């Protein structure tokens, strides 16, 4: 263990995710539950739209809806900001710019509440096109594999990332979603600020055959990489 936080992730940890959103005035909420295991990088989550029909495509919410569950290899343990901020946790903020379309702005807190790792999010979506790929639900129900580059932000005692997500569109085109991210500790205890590296992601989206509500099942693996050794 190279942070106290890391001790909270030696096994499987239950997860709760709660999102309250407003996209072009369309208000919706999501709740998810499941579990994560940073020892193998595996996340299993099922989300429900609790307000009815989700007014945006599920794949557009994957990144918003717990990088503390990334598998950091043994030689990279000292570069794991996310666990080091636990249990008090961190604020994760993004701007997600959909190319030629609207923008999501998100603020989340990721922290332990009791024994559960909780990701609680506020999302505001603006300037979407009524007949665009998002509000028009033109995006395929799938998700690509990405590298998400992590850099220290010494001024804010946290990290930052920017990355592009490529959403497949039903007409064979691609909808780009350019992510800019910042994470900052909730607490004022010490955290690990990393050397430059990246997280390798892969996600599989599916449906629960017994679930009649609008929902998404997610199976994800996230592994850290990119440090020559230490």
């Amino acid at each position: 263990m190279v942070s106290k936080g890391e001790e909270l992730f030696t096994g499987v940890v239950p997860i709760l995710v709660e999102l309250d959103g407003d996209v072009n005035g369309h208000k919706f909420s999501v709740r998810g539950e499941g579990e994560g295991d940073a020892t193998n990088g595996k996340l299993t989550l099922k989300f429900i739209c609790t307000t009815g029909k989700l007014p945006v495509p599920w794949p557009t919410l994957v990144t918003t809806l717990v990088l503390c569950f990334s598998r950091y290899p043994d030689h990279m343990k000292r570069h794991d900001f996310f666990k080091s901020a636990m249990p008090e946790g961190y604020v994760q903020e993004r701007t997600i710019s959909f190319k030629d379309d609207g923008t999501y702005k998100t603020r989340a807190e990721v922290k332990f509440e009791g024994d559960t790792l909780v990701n609680r999010i506020e999302l505001k979506g603006i300037d979407f096109k009524e007949d665009g790929n998002i509000l028009g639900h033109k995006l395929e129900y799938n998700f690509n594999s990405h590298n998400v580059y992590i850099t220290a932000d010494k001024q804010k005692n946290g990290i930052k990332s920017n990355f592009k997500i490529r959403h497949n569109v039903e007409d064979g085109s691609v909808q780009l979603a350019d992510h800019y991210q910042q994470n900052t500790p909730i607490g004022d205890g010490p955290v690990l600020l990393p050397d430059n590296h990246y997280l390798s992601t892969q996600s599989k989206l599916s449906k629960d055959p017994n679930e009649k509500r609008d929902h998404m099942v997610l199976l994800e693996f996230v592994t850290a990489a990119g440090i020559t050794h230490g």
